[PDB]
């Protein structure tokens, strides 16, 4: 399931240069800032000669690949950032990275398993997964904060690693009738769920609104329901008609839906907005973690386990880990709020109310999920 029992769903150790072969897109991506301000960065992608990907033969390069990609696309498509967008992707981009995004079975959108997931070294590999031990490989503008959201967003990822690691346990001890290895595993999980929660403040140490708001979350917008591009970005030379794609967001993480599905909290059950969003987020996950929660969903409910067994120690370890996931919620809505609303009060779903209504939505879908 391509999970890592340090980092999780992150992508381990990410590879930071692609093959010579590939330096004119290299140049690019990395000279972001310099070529959005300076106005060439669409001069240069459009000069680019076509480069085939069959140099791109591990997994690790073409993540690489697709993040350098995804980061050119962003940047071509938005520019800089106050409307002058382009609505046509040049086949010499677009061709490789929709094969290459076939590969890897993702959209051709910059999603959340490339920025963050593969955006992301080590300063010094012998010391450990701290922010001042971390840095991104990849920024749009000066001050976009992206280091720090980027990062941040890593950091949930790394810490969530450490549940995610026990779900095993949990299904084994279930399985094996272990009573005393269940409820040690939940109550690890609450542990990991809570220490979680402490990484989230660390937002506001590296993030600020003004830049989240008005530049970083420009870079990340997509063209699914969107009126800047109302009929979606044309992939030149790979598909006819344009297509639309979601931008990226919090949903995308498979850390911000594993532990519903783990807890029996159905937050893809019916035909609700939220529903609809949180299953139509899974197509951008790498196809492994998508695989990953469905299996979770088709092993037996760890909630009709603990409820079967008239065990208040068990149910209370279980409403340890949904408490938990309300904190979480609930700060994830802070974070609405300081980053979203309010500098919005000096794309369909991104309206911050739209945001708020649907973590409003799954917090109370959690809630509702307590056994007391
Ligand atoms: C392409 C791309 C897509 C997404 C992202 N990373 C992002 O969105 N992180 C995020 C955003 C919001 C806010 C805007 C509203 C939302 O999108 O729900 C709240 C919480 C978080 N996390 C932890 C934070 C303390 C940084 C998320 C919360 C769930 C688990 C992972 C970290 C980066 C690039």
């Amino acid at each position: 399931y391509h999970i890592d029992e340090e980092v999780g769903f992150a992508l381990p150790n990410p590879q930071e240069n692609l093959p010579d072969f590939y330096n004119d897109w290299m140049f690019i991506a990395k000279h972001l800032p310099d070529l959005i301000e300076s106005g060439q960065l669409r001069e240069r992608v459009e000069k680019l000669n076509m480069l085939s990907i069959d140099h791109l033969t591990d997994h690790k390069s073409q993540r690489l690949a697709r993040l350098v990609l995804g980061c050119i696309t962003m940047a071509y498509v938005w520019g800089k950032g106050h409307g002058d967008v382009r609505k046509v992707l040049p086949r010499n981009i677009a061709v490789p990275y929709c094969q290459l995004s076939a590969a890897l079975e993702l959209p051709p959108i910059l999603v959340y398993a490339d920025c963050v997931l593969a955006n992301w070294k080590k300063k010094d590999p012998n010391k450990p997964l701290t922010y001042e031990n971390m840095d991104v490989l990849f920024s749009f503008r000066d001050g976009d904060c992206s280091k720090g959201f980027f990062l941040v967003s890593l950091l949930v990822e790394i810490a969530a690693a450490s549940a995610i690691k026990v779900i095993p346990t949990v299904f084994k001890a279930m399985q094996m009738q272990e009573r005393d290895t269940l409820l040690k595993a939940l109550l690890e999980i609450a542990s990991c769920l809570e220490k979680a929660l402490q990484v989230f403040h660390q937002i506001h140490d590296h993030v600020n609104p003004k830049a989240f708001f008005s530049v970083l979350r420009i870079y990340l917008s997509g063209w699914k329901g969107n009126p800047q591009l109302s009929d979606g970005l044309v992939y030149e030379g790979f598909w006819e008609d344009p297509k639309e794609f979601a931008g990226g967001s919090a949903g995308q993480s498979s850390v911000f839906q594993c532990f519903d599905v783990l807890l029996g909290i159905q937050q893809t059950a019916g035909g609700g907005h939220a529903a609809q969003f949180l299953q139509d987020m899974r197509r951008y996950m790498p196809p492994a973690h998508r695989n990953f929660l469905c299996s979770l969903e088709s092993n037996p409910s760890v909630r009709e386990f603990v409820l079967s067994k008239g065990d208040a120690g068990l149910r209370e370890a279980y409403d340890a880990c949904v408490k938990a996931l309300v904190s979480l919620r609930s700060y994830h809505l802070q974070i609405v709020t300081k980053y979203i609303l309010i500098p919005a009060s000096q794309a369909k779903g991104t309206g911050g109310t739209d945001l708020m209504n649907f973590l409003k939505t799954v917090r109370s879908t959690t809630e509702k999920s307590l056994l007391k």
